[PDB]
């Protein structure tokens, strides 16, 4: 083939920096990108409003918790709205959020739509005018994107069509974003729905992250300047084979060690609908793994980080010191998970959880 | 693999039956989908404002010529606005042209947009949000659409990123519009810049036409329920070295029998800058081509139906009739030509031409 | 992509003619070319013993019969040792089938072999020095090779790996025989096992002939030059529902018009398991269908022109004459099928049969 | 997907063991698998006849050097002849390779074979039987295999089609010999020849890297159970512009960073005509890179271990001391520059070299 280059060594350099700093040792990803048609779940969850004000509070909520919660949160995932909104010192967000050493993301994927002749699968879309959008975030403050794949195991699920198909527009997503100083995180999401073992989502883990960087590579993204955001590999939510934290981890880092290349800066997995505390220790087991890992494996949580604190707040303004020490409690956990320090259960082993939130997607 | 259909016998037929009304013997499509940016600078050429009424007048001019121009003309592909315009007697565009006896089409795409890493290559956007528009348009009279996606030949031009990358999303808008009962018309095409000859331009077309039905037909879409617009193989505009009619005409129906099935209806060629005359000629000969040539080859030509109406009517209302002639003298030398019945030049050999508009780009 | 040309004018000019001598209206390929491990249970079957000259002795039976079956064969596959065998005149076996009008043709490959990783899924060998074997089939008076892959259908069986790893060493085996002047007949058979229905084997037939056609053109084959020697599309030879030979006629023809191209010179079908009787009655069928089909569909049968003839030979050199009676029959009736007039069943609907060979195979 | 196991626990930890005993810290491999042709011109260099005899001494003087060289190499790739020979002691080789603590390898492949319609270009054969083959070689004491794909750099010479099918051939080959229990070398070489710059080199080189794992990803592969035999990244031998060992070494990590996965137990690189020193002083300098290299980085050298040993045997069996000596330097070297521990030259820098050995090819 031919050589055209993408990207400037200025680009590149670019791209690296923003990479590395989000994943620093100890650092995760706060992923509070829900469009107004989850979060309104959310906020009905606790019998409060789904008014901007509201988000716009909760969003505040956690974006102000105390200093403790610096050195644990490398960057946040905003939904577009949040990225235009203020705190009540007159703040815009992005501004609260570098201030407290972090790197500011935004969601830029428009939802999933159906595959045709196929079973029930699903690309995404958002690609219209989207080096445009990407400019003016970049401008507005925001250093990193997120778009979001989902793929399914059933009978005949990961239609290779699915894989292919999906594999190829988040390169496409991934070399637009690069073109505009944005590091795009790559989140291909295989669903832990159904009552597949361990080793099948394994199976199919590895079959798709193979895609998915052969696609990477045919579109000629530079690999430095991304994170990628896979799901762990764990049994379906149906599965009625139990599995401890370290066949999970063994199982997850296996897959990652044969699929993803060294030069990939890092990986942010996603909860998918495992507790607050179940996601730590899975996260710290992972990082407890024998094998060698050349990449960060850190955490890019939305409710997994989000669930107590949410609940403790309960609408009332009166609870907002309560709630954010909720969130403070596990931003403190994961940046001990991700580093495989994390002291309660999680180690090379283990098998603990308990707390729950998922539904027929999974997280 | 495995079946899960994409459409049903019933929307199957649907599909089957608009694509061959189009394309009846002795009938082409009158492409008439210039954007406001582009039709601007035709109005210009004949010192005539762009504004919505001279672009309104200028469609009523094409789409009320009298009846002898109803054989001929199958579809006619119009831009978004005009969908929605009215004619002087208070009838939607739509209704003249069904009135007719055409089938109404809709141009769906937005434009090319550049592939990093590439030397000037691109794609094409307009998925997002695709399905709405097209159930809309649907609702809204309109029975096919149209894409086209950009190739060009340089030394290392159509580059396989660019042919997969464009493949693909020409499989992707086809499934779309195929799901609502829209036949897409797909237009990969390979402009004449550059100096390559009739072999290079020919192997191109192979290439990419190959790369295009393997893409459709992973991406499952119904054959029979589509059209293609391809550009007929013809040397570089730059090219010094001369062929004759039959050598473009035989280097086409060869390069189109080797790569497009024939369940596929028919291919309705693209002009791509060639003369009214040229145009006519070339589509003849093709016809004249001893080969078998199992669909219909016939046009889908903009400005080479057009060319002549525009500067006979150079922007005078008074010259309506004027103007009205000359389309109505191309459109039948066109349904002669895909009948391989065109009386002048143009024959199994031929080499005749005189007109001329093309700009980097071709047509 | 660039133009390097794998065949000269001269070359490929010689590759159409063979082609289309092999496939003359009226004519078909006897498939006399089985290894002396299958013929052995077919000498077997009638209590003969499998010696050289038994070999020998019934290849002649079927290569010397009456005049009355020159102008229903084409051609005549050949096993290797055959190819260097005389009738009992002194006359190289060649020689006996040319100066009856006949093409001779020579299998090539080396069998099949185990996938790894595959649900019992298989590719062919016999790459290895191809070219040097060509050249010698060559001068040795051949014209045409064979070579036969093995697909499977199944809960999972047609895996892609078994359909891309197929596609492409027939692709390779392809692109070695044009170099050397040997029309390739690519053979993708399906397996007509399991209790799949009429339409699981058209969608699969159809996924199968698409890729196989995307990697002859990868490879750069000239289709021109080359046979395609599929299955029709049937039912699993355990499925319990029934269907008429329009049906499976239509099936067929459908499956072939979505697929491959105009310039495939023909289509020489294998029976796989189905009666004498019930083969003819097909292929007159396919022949009667309605559509348009811009390619020759005959045959390329093995036991069902053998069945009656071996079985009415027994062993005996006293019935060599009831034998080459049978095979005569056969062969007319074939040339009638290949017409669409056949005069006995097989028409526009139809659904007889009755005679039976197969097994954990197909044919 | 869907999940078939190519390889049983047993077999998978079989394969990763005698990969890692291979590449252990400090060991190489010694390629001594010259085909009878090649060594020829070795043999005549010195004025030698390439007498089996001949062969079979100089193969004798190099596998049983003393035992300085034990800790230095962890296998041998020795040629089908050498396989069964014997030292003078009456030992078979594999015999003595073994007993000083190397693994013995055998060369599978069957040489290259033109690419028709291509820029003379090549695959590779030996595939035919290689199952058989490779049964035999591990009842015969070889417990890995050598197969080697060649690619060339030229104004459009690493075709796709080349790309495709040398990796596709890599995966074929290297599937087969795992289910044997022999652990494949894959050795994609991209040549030095052309007057290309290191950047070219190393796009390619990423190019072709890329193809290579995705191949052996849908082939189903065990990764651990395999080595890679890339070429370092440097610019063509034509090449007029200068180039020091980090700058080549600095290309040819970040080119490895970025396409073969951490999975990958090593890569033993060839020297490809460059001399004894220039070979340590580059295979030093990748191993001082600053950047995380999670596998292996050794040599698997032929003529780059052996120029200064055959010239001082010179067909003498009076200088038999003299030439294993110079051997023995080579290794000791070599085992100091994959640890980048080699004293002279080679650093984190450098630019040294002297000695020279390469033809219309590379090595």
């Amino acid at each position: 083939p031919y050589q055209y280059p993408a990207l400037t060594p200025e680009q590149k350099k670019e791209l690296s920096d923003i990479a590395h700093r989000i994943v620093a040792p100890g650092k995760g990803i706060l992923a509070a990108d829900e469009s107004t048609g989850s979060i309104a779940k959310r906020l009905q969850s606790i019998g409060t409003e789904n008014t901007e004000e509201n988000r716009r509070f909760y969003r505040q909520l956690l974006l102000t918790a105390d200093d403790r919660v610096n050195p644990c949160i490398g960057g946040v995932i905003l939904f577009h709205e949040t990225l235009y909104q203020k705190a009540d010192d007159g703040r815009p967000f992005p501004q609260v959020i570098k201030s407290k050493g972090g790197v500011v993301g935004i969601k830029v994927d428009k939802g999933v739509v159906p595959l045709a002749g196929t079973n029930g699968e699903t690309t995404t879309q958002g690609l219209d005018g989207l080096s445009e959008r990407c400019a003016q975030y970049k401008k507005d403050g925001a250093d990193f994107a997120k778009w979001r794949c989902v793929l399914k195991i059933g009978e005949h699920t990961p239609s290779a069509l699915a894989i292919m198909e999906n594999a190829n527009v988040l390169a496409r997503y991934a070399s637009i974003c690069q073109q505009n100083g944005i590091v795009p995180i790559v989140e291909p999401e295989i669903l832990p729905d159904g009552d597949h073992d361990l080793k099948r989502c394994q199976y199919v883990t590895e079959k798709v992250l193979a895609a998915v960087y052969k696609a990477l590579s045919d579109h000629h993204i530079y690999l430095e300047g991304t994170l990628l955001k896979p799901n762990m590999v764990t049994p379906g939510h149906a599965c009625t084979q139990k599995f401890s934290h370290e066949e999970i981890a063994m199982a997850t880092v296996t897959a990652l060690r044969r699929t993803v290349p060294p030069a990939v800066t890092g990986i942010t997995f996603l909860s998918g609908g495992q507790s607050e505390e179940e996601a730590s220790i899975n996260l710290n087991a992972i990082n407890k793994c024998p094998l060698l890992k050349p990449w960060a494996l850190t955490f890019s949580y939305g409710r997994a980080l989000q669930a107590s604190a949410l609940k403790a707040w309960g609408g009332k303004k009166e609870n907002l010191k309560a709630a954010q020490e909720e969130y403070v409690k596990r931003a403190l956990a994961n940046s001990l998970a991700c580093q495989g320090k994390y002291t309660p259960s999680g180690q090379a082993g283990a098998a603990a959880s308990e707390s729950l939130f998922v539904s027929n997607h999974a997280y």
